[PDB]
Parts: structure tokens; C-alpha cells; sequence
């Protein structure tokens, strides 16, 4: 009852730190995935036209705070264009490891010859867009926002399972549907809300 039977019931993709997420051979530059977020963060403030010289970009809450760098008034916008930038990923192979905050990537173990997205990678790579900056492990994914009951889930809220919410990770939609990397051999996908091996808590990244 710990996990979700339909997925391998072991611990999703851990990829530490913070890796490379562009490299543009021909030019001679690389980046990662906190300065892609960055930059989008910043980005995305300036969009608002609330951006402040001492912004980094980077907008997440400290964890377990409701408050946090974009203002509630804008956060319907902020999860709206999180969510818009996951759907527009619908149809891109899964791969166990794949994805950073600039889209699909080569994986690891398994998929280090597939170019997709794994469960975390996918919410990471969603959320970077407004300079939110998740690990790529749903593991500490589950660690960081706020958490709110299962029971009263909200559409971009991010649903978690197994144990310490290790298993998968997906991001609500509402109306009963997630968006999720599922598994290999299939592609990112809208299903309805799987409850086995769910987490007590969904995390909240973008308060409204």
C-alpha cells in the first residue's frame, strides 16, 4: 500500500546538484539548470513588471512558508503558464532520468540513451518557467513548498507517491486529472488521479 503497482515500486531518478541544461556546441556555452531558472525568473517578474534589481530569479518560498516572491495576485498567472509550459510537453518520450529546467534531456542508467522527460524532471522543467527551482528527485521535490491535505488538492498543486513521496511525481490539473512522465515506453500524459501509494500531502509551489 506504500506505492503506486501500476510504476516500479522503487525510488524515481535522483540527479544531483544542479546539471548542465543547455550546451551549444558550436558557440563554445553551456548551463544549468538554476541559471536557465534564473534567468526565466527574472523573465517572468519583469512580464509581471514587478522585477527588482536584487531578484536572482529565483521565486521559490522558503519551505513551508505561504509567503514567497511572486505576489498571490499573480499566482493563478505563474501556475497557469507552469501548467501551459508542462501540457505543451504532452507526447515527449518518457526516460528514467530525462528532463531539466530547458526540456527534455538524455536520461540515466536506463535512459541514458533516450532524450525525455522522468517524473521529476517533467514538474522541474515545469516550474523552472517562473523561477521556481526544484531538484531532480521527487524525493526532495516533496520537501521543499507547502504542504496541503491530499483531500483538498488544487489545480497545479503537485501530487506525490510512495514512500517520502520517493516513487513519482505529477502535477494536478483538476477535475480528477494529472500531468505526468509516466513510465518507459510511454510519453508524458494527462490520466485521472491514481490514489494508491499517495502521499498524505500534495506541495504547493505557487500560493493564489
Amino acid at each position: 500500500g506504500l506505492w503506486d503497482p501500476t510504476l516500479p515500486m522503487i525510488p524515481s531518478a535522483n540527479i544531483p546538484g544542479d546539471p548542465i541544461a543547455v550546451v551549444n556546441q558550436v558557440l563554445g556555452i553551456s548551463a544549468t539548470s538554476a541559471q536557465v531558472t534564473a534567468n526565466m525568473g527574472r523573465k517572468f517578474l519583469e512580464q509581471l513588471g514587478i522585477l527588482q534589481p536584487t531578484d536572482t530569479g529565483i521565486t521559490n518560498a522558503p519551505a513551508g512558508s505561504a509567503q514567497g516572491r511572486i505576489p498571490r495576485v499573480y499566482g493563478r498567472q505563474a501556475s497557469e503558464y507552469v501548467i501551459r509550459r508542462g501540457m505543451s510537453q504532452i507526447g515527449v518520450p518518457y526516460s528514467w532520468g530525462g528532463g531539466n529546467a530547458a526540456g527534455p534531456s538524455k536520461g540515466i542508467d536506463s535512459g541514458a540513451g533516450t532524450v525525455g522527460f522522468d517524473c521529476s524532471g517533467l514538474v522541474l522543467y515545469s516550474f523552472a518557467g517562473v523561477g521556481i527551482k526544484l531538484p531532480h528527485y521527487s524525493g526532495s521535490q516533496y520537501n521543499l513548498g507547502r504542504k496541503i491535505p491530499s483531500s483538498q488538492m488544487r489545480r497545479g498543486d503537485v501530487i506525490f507517491y510512495g514512500p517520502n513521496g520517493s516513487q513519482h511525481v505529477t502535477i494536478y490539473l483538476g477535475n480528477g486529472q494529472m500531468l505526468e512522465a509516466p513510465d518507459v515506453g510511454l510519453k508524458v500524459r494527462v490520466a485521472p488521479v491514481r490514489t494508491a501509494g499517495m502521499t498524505p500531502y500534495v506541495v504547493r509551489y505557487i500560493e493564489y
